[PDB]
């Protein structure tokens, strides 16, 4: 799950069926490296 | 106004009716931090 394929919206307390995970921004390896 | 919803083309000098404001790149806070 990458933020050039997903987008940020809303909060996790309303939608039903949402699950715990981590979403890997492709900007993160660029900024960490 | 996000660069994930707008794109990079042109300048202030061609298109009629442009108003002066700021554009919040969603990359900009990670660039700053
Ligand atoms: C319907 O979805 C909820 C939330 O995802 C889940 O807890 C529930 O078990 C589901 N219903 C069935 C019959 O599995
Ligand atoms: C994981 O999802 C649950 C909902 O099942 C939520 O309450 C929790 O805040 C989430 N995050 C965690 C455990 O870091």
């Amino acid at each position: 799950i990458t933020t050039d394929n997903t987008f940020v919206s809303g909060n996790c307390d309303v939608v039903i069926g949402i699950v715990n995970n981590t979403v890997y921004d492709p900007l993160q390896p660029e900024l960490d490296s």
